[PDB]
């Protein structure tokens, strides 16, 4: 059957700055905008699976860079921060909540 979203409260914890991901706040986003095509097939593996976004060098801006995939603009798929920047627009409160590097809903 079509895959179902998991429970809220999923911790992304590849790094020492873990972030909690809630599917319930991301329903307006098609599943494949995140679990994106790889070889033409929407891929439901963990983002940092070997051969995926497995480089824990936060300086790497090639596709395999995990930090890059979560923070950067101009990516083939929207990143967490990229989409949130667009969402917040000029609203400073939303910029803080959704894009702040600290004291945000990502990095609380
Ligand atoms: C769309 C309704 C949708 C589905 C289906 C889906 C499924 C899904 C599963 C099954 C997992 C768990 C994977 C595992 O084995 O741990 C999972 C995890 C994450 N998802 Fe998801 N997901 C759906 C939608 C979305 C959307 C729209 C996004 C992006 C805004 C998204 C993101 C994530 C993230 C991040 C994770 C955690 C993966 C990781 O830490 O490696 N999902 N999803
Ligand atoms: C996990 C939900 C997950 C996220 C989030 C994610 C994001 C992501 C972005 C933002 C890009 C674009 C980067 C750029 O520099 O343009 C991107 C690109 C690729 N990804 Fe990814 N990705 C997630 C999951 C996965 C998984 C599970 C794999 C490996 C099976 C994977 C692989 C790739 C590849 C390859 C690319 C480059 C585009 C292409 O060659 O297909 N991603 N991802
Ligand atoms: C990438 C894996 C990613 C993360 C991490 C993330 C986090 C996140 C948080 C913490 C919130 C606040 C709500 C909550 O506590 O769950 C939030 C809210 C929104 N997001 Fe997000 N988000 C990630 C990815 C994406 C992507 C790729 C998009 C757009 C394509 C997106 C969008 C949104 C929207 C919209 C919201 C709600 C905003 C509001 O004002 O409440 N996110 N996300
Ligand atoms: C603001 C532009 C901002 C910064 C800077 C930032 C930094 C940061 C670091 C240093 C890490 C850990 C990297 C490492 O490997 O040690 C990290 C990790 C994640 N972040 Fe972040 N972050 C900034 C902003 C945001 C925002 C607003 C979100 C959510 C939209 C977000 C998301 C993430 C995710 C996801 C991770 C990985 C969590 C994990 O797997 O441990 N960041 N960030």
């Amino acid at each position: 059957a079509a895959p179902k979203a998991p429970a809220d409260g999923l911790k992304m914890d590849k790094t020492k700055q873990p972030v909690v991901f809630n599917h319930s706040t991301h329903k307006a986003v098609k599943c494949g905008d995140c679990h994106h095509p790889v070889n033409g097939k929407e891929d439901l593996q963990k983002c940092a699976t070997a051969g995926c976004h497995d480089n824990m060098d936060k300086k790497d801006k090639s596709a395999k860079g995990y930090y890059h995939a979560m923070h950067d603009k101009g990516t083939k798929f929207k990143s967490c921060v990229g989409c949130h920047l667009e969402t917040a627009g000029a609203d400073a409160a939303k910029k803080k909540e959704l894009t702040g590097c600290k004291g945000s809903k990502c990095h609380s």
